[PDB]
């Protein structure tokens, strides 16, 4: 089929995001093992695995529309130095993709690719999900305090890489 | 630990081809499927979670050797248009990884970092085993034609992505 | 037990031609792994075991006989470099096995060496069913052709070494 | 087989560390579960076995190259007073490891005894591990705090010795 | 690929060692049940097998790296007539592979074939192995007395062939 | 049998030290409880049955001596209104049994009554063993603070009676 | 608890000579093995373990008593270069620790540290029992001689390290 090209575009942008996602996320979870909050790692690891399934599935729609999926582009990561800017930068491109998305979305079924829609209403509620939990975090460390907040990512006893 | 400037130079050129071939074999197996070559598009994407592997393993010891992991950078990515152009595509990557690694082993071992030495020996077997496939298969177009090689490509009857 | 001398210089020569044959079809099996032909190297790899049984059977009733065994000697290989030749060359040393068993055996029974004879009998008889195979995959080679007939030694998708 | 000297000489010094490691490392566990300190002290007796286990390797290499396995000698044990001074003992000699184990492993090879370069560099590995782990530590109890720290190394309720 | 010239020689000499000793091997194997030491016999023809993998290791070393792996050359055998003349037989050629594949590890790492020389590295340990095994019956044999050792080499009651 | 006067006197002086720290620590315990120290009630739960038991077997022996177990008296309990104070009362109430057991069991044996002098090395070291475990509990206070010890006697989310 | 400054020599005492029997013990299973008599050589390694199991009793009871287990100190190992040899300087260090702790004993009971007692009498009488192992192997030796009781302490076919 050929898909419409403005929601190709779209698609693509999207792509871009994710890509970006799976890096920004599982450098993350790389850093907080190495830095011992090995149980938070492995929630931020999950994050990325997730992200790598946006970006399959995304993938999948060009391809059935017969665009070309842009593997080639990454926007900028933000590596973030603490647990807190870490969050805050994960956070930061899931607000992207809301910006993205919200519009996304009715300009699709505008478009009248419903298909297309439904595949980004999809993904809208799992990042919606994402930003509730990164959201919840930084709220937490703000009542628990970082110090406190950081004793909950470790094993008993804390472990390493 | 601090790890010698230059091994961590090298580490991160291999990161880098890595997050490369992550991305090419992904979208080669992808295209792969859209095509209708499902029985080779599961071995292709099998090929892209083993660089997946390779990247995961190269960036914890660059962690543990208290350098960073470049996941921003991407070398140029070769996307074939036809089964042949994939597989020399994918072919001319992995000669790139030998040619890094096969004098960069030799210089962390001068280096005295006879681990990370090891760490890519085992990816440069990796890599001569992934030539070694893709050229096998580039004999075989030879031998059978392109048409009866595809046609060892597709399940009975022929499926889709 | 004391064999008769023609008996063991009989069974010596049976013995080179097997330690011939292990080698040249293990060989075969090896280089037909390395084209792809990975469906058809283990038919040939397990000849080859055949082989290895059959120089192991040989080897004990030499022993028995209170002879020495000739481990030291071969015959020529011959190596092919296409699937028609490699099936040609082992047909070749299994004719010849037949030129040595066959009057063979009436000399065993002669020198009243039953054992040796029915020793002997059945090796004639696992040879004539190579023989078959061999001239039968000749055949079909060309009843179907040759990339036709080597597609149905290649897996889906074809793999390697 | 008569090991070269040089390479017995290393092996030997390697084995005085492993066993001083041994004793340093056990005491240390010891010391943590009298503490109260049970969950962390879990973690440092595995260490201590593993420390056994190089001890154990070691020896049986120095005698299959002839040489006189030296279980008389040890180096002086650093016994900390506190997790933080313990934390600091242990890396203390697993650096004097890597000191001796890098040019180490590069003089093995110029003997050209692999084996034994092999069996050093996979004690050099398990080594680098431990160094990571404890520096991990150290950097936790800055970011914790050493009594927030020290909580995650009991158990609930905190047990004891 | 295209293996280094030199490699390739010496890989084809370690592989002609190699079937060398599986013949010598297999056949001492064989005297050894024809003598009544069964149990000993057992022990013999695996060491047998464990040639015949590196046989076959070699072989798809070779050929992945497109040379002719030469499966016609044979060394001398070394037929011994009684145990200690087998022990001694099958030192010696254990023997001439560490003549070889000290300096021939070294060489692979110097043209760069990394992998071929972890290759030979493992050969090289499973040899040093062989060697200890050797050598210790040699030095039982010395303790306890031919006959004795023997009487360790029987079942019980002594069967044979 | 007729035990001794002066071993009976003791054994029942034993007991009324054993009635009184069942209920000392079973009080205990139920206070612990119904602060939300419910993992900490646990453990001074199964202390109090511990004395129950030592009080059982007190209480045989002096039957099987012919003597009149006390059950009328008991020694003045400390309610402790802290935890702190908790694990002083109980460590107070131990010392007193080891005041009168070490000097106690050599009376046992001065009198020839082995069997006893047994009986109460087994309570003895049962008793240290309490004595350790409440020393490190206060040692562990004064390492972690009072809060974050007190937190790691509470449950995920904090229980209650 | 403060333990008996006198009491607490002779636990270090009796420890140091724990962490020399761990090596000699050790140390003398290793050579065995080498030697070929690995039947012995599992047995003189399970004393070993004993050995480790001791130091591991004696360590917990000076921290207890809030001593300084001496981890640094060894005696002189015995290493001997016959299996006669060997059993004769294990069996020197057995005949130490009853000189040792036979009047141990005594004073611990007289020191009131009934618990301190009962440990060393619980190691006291392994100790006895080793001796009584070893004093029987030297009796066998000489019933049976040299070689043949040898014999006894190598598998069918005999093995090696
Ligand atoms: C092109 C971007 C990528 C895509 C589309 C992608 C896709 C996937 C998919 C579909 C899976 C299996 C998901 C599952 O069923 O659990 C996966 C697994 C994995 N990926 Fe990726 N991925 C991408 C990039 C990366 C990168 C950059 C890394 C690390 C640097 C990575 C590391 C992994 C690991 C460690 C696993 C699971 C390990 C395994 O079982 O093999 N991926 N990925
Ligand atoms: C050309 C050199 C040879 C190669 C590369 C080779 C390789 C092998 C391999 C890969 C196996 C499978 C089992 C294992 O290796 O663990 C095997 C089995 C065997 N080989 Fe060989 N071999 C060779 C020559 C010989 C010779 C000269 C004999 C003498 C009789 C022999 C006797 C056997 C026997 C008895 C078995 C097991 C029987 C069976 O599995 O059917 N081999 N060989
Ligand atoms: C002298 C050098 C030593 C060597 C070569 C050595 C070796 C070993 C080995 C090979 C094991 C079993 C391996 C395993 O289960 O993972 C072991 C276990 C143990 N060792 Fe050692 N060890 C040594 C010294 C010590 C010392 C000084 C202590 C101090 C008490 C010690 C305490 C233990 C304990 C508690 C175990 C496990 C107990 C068991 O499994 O029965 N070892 N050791
Ligand atoms: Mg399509
Ligand atoms: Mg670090
Ligand atoms: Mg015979
Ligand atoms: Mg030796
Ligand atoms: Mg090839
Ligand atoms: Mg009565
Ligand atoms: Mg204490
Ligand atoms: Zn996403
Ligand atoms: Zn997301
Ligand atoms: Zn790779
Ligand atoms: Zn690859
Ligand atoms: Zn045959
Ligand atoms: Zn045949
Ligand atoms: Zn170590
Ligand atoms: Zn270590
Ligand atoms: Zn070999
Ligand atoms: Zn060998
Ligand atoms: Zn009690
Ligand atoms: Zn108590
Ligand atoms: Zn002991
Ligand atoms: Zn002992």
């Amino acid at each position: 089929m050929q898909g419409d090209p403005d929601v190709l575009k779209l698609l693509n942008e999207q792509l871009t995001s994710e890509l970006t996602a799976i890096n920004q996320y599982f450098l993350h979870s790389k850093m907080q093992d190495n830095w011992g909050f090995t149980e938070l790692a492995e929630h931020t690891r999950a994050e990325s695995f997730e992200e790598m399934r946006h970006a399959e599935t995304i993938t999948d729609r060009i391809l059935l529309l017969d665009g070309l999926p842009n593997y080639q582009r990454l926007f900028s990561l933000r590596v973030g130095q603490t647990l807190r800017e870490q969050f805050e930068a994960d956070l930061a491109i899931e607000y992207e993709v809301l910006e993205r998305l919200k519009p996304g979305i009715v300009l699709c079924r505008e478009k009248q690719d419903a298909t297309s829609a439904r595949l980004l209403e999809q993904i809208l509620a799992d990042e919606e999900t994402h930003i509730d939990y990164l959201e919840t975090q930084l709220q937490l460390m703000d009542k628990l305090g970082d110090a406190l907040y950081a004793a909950q990512c470790v094993s008993r006893p804390p472990g390493s890489a």
